[PDB]
């Protein structure tokens, strides 16, 4: 007989509220640097997927959707980015890895990784202050911006910023999510529409492409009130089934699938979330959200499971939405124009800024934009079996 | 003025069924290479705690026991000894290391760890072939050996031996625990094989308590409304099950003298542990496989830090094999009775055989020692980093 394991340099890393496993493109190993199953069979490898027994023990994955990510990065080519962005969702049952869409919570750590990596031209990083990173994010198409901090020529991780659902603070890392609009905002170009969900029944939605495709849903109208926690959802397996069948259906409206079967395998895109308005509750860490604290509440479901927090797409999809008056997430926050939100997750809240400005009846957002933190865990070489 | 983060040159391992930070003595802060507040507070902010949100999102931990633990070694000075092995159990909740026990399943790692980072002797690492790791464990004074393979000078991790709770195959590694009985002492610290365990308002209780491996209570899961068959999803979401457990728990561990006021077990979570037997019985394991009634020797669940555990501990097998080895005994009677050179018991996931050698001595038992089977791999090797202390 049996080889030694190989290594492959790589760096963990927390980006807001999510760990994944880093790697430069060129660290892979040769057959890994292209996309396709070496490439995949490597990283569910590294994470320790799939895994029947649903805990990762043999892998670098923690067995929840927020850390079970990958990302691979390389220095762009392309004109006005500094640097490629490709996440991969890694499954915790299923050997698939998805690469449908982006990881919001990383993206702070996307900007880190690339300065202290050598993935921007050396004259872009300042001596202090701040280094503006273009990403392109090739998952979807998109560019984001990190603005990283720098002191002595290295990336400020450390900092007082803090983050619900972070448990340090750390260093503050703005981050603005450029035309997140999908080249459509609203895929059955209504604000608001009645899901047909069979056997389940009608469901008021707005389904909005922004930051990733994401279907949103009022909290009552499943008999929630918004405040729910992850114990009140993830051990429900009717109501967990129930939130599956929505989000493939709402998959098949939107037009991201061409058959409603192809949900089984895309788990990842687009998500399912829950809004209501502002209420008071505590947050899973016991710290009270009072209501005046917040526009309005949202919990979201990624891979089939209630998000600990937020996930940074979902946020971008909450802010753009809230944005735009008449959508549910606008209706929820009591209306009007919003430049915009503060929303109450289970671990606290997060503020999004999107500033919609309509005209000839359309709406666009040039921009959204939100801060988080990252900072490295560790960093050196994982190791495999050889592939 | 937010000093740089610093690095510490660390090994992070799946050993068994869990997965740890490895630390040589040496790679250490030296304010963090004696026990003490310096070490903890290191320990901590590496795995990710104290955490209000039990996630650990913001460390090396995994937001479980088995995946919230620290292993620092060193060379040993003892007599026939080769590396000194400590154990941290890192609190999720709390700003507290526990280094009151060992961990059973990072023994297989702690005998990789130590060849492949300099702590054993060259004389007794061959080209090729089997190294056997003498580790004195420091948290609780015991002898336990690690059956380490070796190809071209280095350790053999990969390989085809397959343990239940472990999703992928990999090298053998047979451990041995030396003389397991502790000197809340003795085998059996009541000086009886069973015990009834009043727990006014709660229960009457026939309870083994052993202290092997690690002190633990052993309780028949049918005075507690069990089968044996549970899986982590029927205990560890019924908050009235898991505060019933502890009042147990609580109340074995005065009675063993572990403790002397009942208050105490609030502080005192990693040991004793808490576990519930029961004769075979088919299940469905936590990965889909069945196990056959006949496929065991009895069933054994058991909680850590406040939860069912996933599998078994490393630790508790060792108990659970002496136990069984011990006529008597409700581990013992659950497998059926009898003099037991070995057992094999189900757990969540699947099934582990664990040998145990009793032997009389002057109309007394003594255990000579208790094996079993793990294996280990480096998941990432390098520096991990904190804030600056």
């Amino acid at each position: 007989l049996f080889p030694p394991q190989i290594k492959v340099a790589a760096t963990y890393m927390r980006g807001g509220t999510s760990k994944g496993v880093f790697f430069r493109l060129q660290d892979l190993p040769e057959a890994a640097q292209v996309p396709g199953p070496a490439r995949d069979a490597l990283l569910l490898r590294v994470i320790g997927s799939p895994d029947p027994y649903a805990k990762q023990i043999d892998g670098m994955g923690g067995a929840t959707s927020s850390t079970s990510e990958t990302v691979i990065l390389s220095h762009s080519s392309k004109a006005n980015h500094d640097v490629d962005y490709l996440f991969g969702q890694v499954s915790i049952d299923k050997p698939f890895v998805d690469w449908s869409g982006n990881c919001g919570n990383l993206t702070a750590a996307v900007g880190a990784f690339a300065i202290s990596n050598g993935l921007i031209d050396a004259a872009r990083i300042p001596r202090n202050g701040v280094c503006t990173v273009r990403i392109w994010q090739a998952n979807i198409g998109k560019t984001i911006i990190a603005h990283v901090p720098i002191t002595d020529g290295a990336v400020q991780e450390t900092g007082d910023f803090e983050l619900d659902g972070v448990t340090f603070p750390a260093a503050e890392v703005q981050i603005e999510f450029m035309n997140p609009a999908a080249d459509c905002m609203f895929p059955t170009g209504n604000l608001v529409d009645v899901l047909e969900v069979p056997g389940i029944g009608r469901f008021n939605a707005t389904m909005i492409n922004a930051g990733i495709p994401t279907i949103f849903i009022n909290a009552e109208d499943l008999g929630y009130t918004g405040t729910e926690l992850q114990d009140d959802i993830n051990s429900d397996n009717a109501a967990l089934a129930k939130f599956e069948t929505i989000r493939a259906h709402g998959a098949l409206r939107m037009g991201l699938i061409k058959h409603i079967d192809e949900a089984a395998s895309r788990q990842h895109t687009p998500k399912i979330a829950f809004v209501a308005p502002p209420k008071s509750y505590a947050s899973s860490s016991g710290k009270t959200v009072a209501a005046e604290d917040v526009d309005l509440l949202v919990r979201a479901l990624s891979m089939g499971k209630l998000h600990h927090a937020m996930m940074g797409t979902a946020a971008v999809a909450i802010g753009t939405a809230a944005a735009i008056p008449g959508t549910l997430v606008n209706l929820a926050a009591g209306g009007g124009e919003k430049e915009a939100v503060r929303f109450g997750h289970p671990s606290g809240t997060l503020r999004v800024g999107a500033q919609a400005v309509q005209e000839n009846g359309e709406w666009t957002v040039i921009k959204a934009i939100m801060s988080r933190s990252a900072r490295v865990l560790m960093e050196g070489f994982v190791r495999v079996p050889k592939p």
